[PDB]
């Protein structure tokens, strides 16, 4: 229902979230310790749990209301913990095999994104992976209009309730997105040895940084 609405609002939901799960599964052991940053209702954590039954998940968000949905989703899961913290607050010490995030970090000022990527690398073990499923800006105003048309085309094709799309539009006014290549370069600046865009559908992209490989 909520998960159905996220699929209606997010072009290539299965490709982009699935790419995040696949790249983690190919980068970390079965028993990986994983931080889901801005976990919300725990959708990305849930996708990872489906693939990695033995992974320890820490779901972190500033919103207790969002994390209540995550607590309900993971009620019977003894390998899931929840932390209430802002991206800008001290991160959990870990170390972590993976730090993942979906549709959260684009809320931060650009300087705070650059600092967050560096702070994430500090809590990753050597060879650890950072993955972001992200809302990204087009590199030009003209291309941004085309990105917007492609997003609207998906929303309309998915028979999204008009009020939910209106609410989606209102939330996006507060967003501080940047182009995918700029923020992938920020991973290199943060000291990740490899950074790559795995999958992309115009405004939405899955990218990753590796802490040594
Ligand atoms: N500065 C910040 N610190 C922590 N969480 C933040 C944040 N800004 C936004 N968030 C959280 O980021 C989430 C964005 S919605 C995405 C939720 C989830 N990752 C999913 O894929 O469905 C919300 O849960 C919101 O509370
Ligand atoms: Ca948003
Ligand atoms: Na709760």
């Amino acid at each position: 229902t909520y998960d159905a609405l996220r699929r209606q609002l997010i072009p290539s939901f299965d490709l982009l979230y699935g790419s995040a799960v696949s790249v983690v599964a190919m980068s970390v052991p079965a028993t990986a310790r994983i931080l889901d940053l801005g976990a919300g209702t725990g959708l990305l954590g849930a996708a990872l749990r489906e693939r990695l039954p033995d992974a320890e998940l820490l779901l972190q968000d500033r919103s207790q209301a969002m994390l209540e949905q995550a607590r309900q989703r993971f009620a019977d899961d003894d390998q899931v913990a929840i932390r209430v913290a802002d991206h800008l607050d001290e991160l959990p010490a870990g170390p972590f095999d993976a730090v993942v995030s979906a549709l959260s970090i684009h809320a931060l000022e650009h300087q705070d994104k650059q600092d967050l990527f560096t702070r994430i690398r500090k809590i990753l073990r050597p060879g650890g992976i950072f993955v972001n499923v992200e809302q990204v800006l087009a590199p030009t105003s003209e291309l941004e209009k085309m990105y917007d048309r492609q997003h609207e085309a998906h929303v309309l094709a998915s028979d999204t309730p008009a009020e939910e799309w209106a609410a989606g539009r209102e939330r996006m006014k507060h967003d501080i997105p940047i182009d995918v290549e700029t923020q992938i370069q920020w991973l290199r600046d943060a000291g990740f040895t490899t950074a790559d865009c795995l999958a992309k559908d115009w405004r939405f992209a899955t990218y990753a940084g590796w802490n040594g490989s």
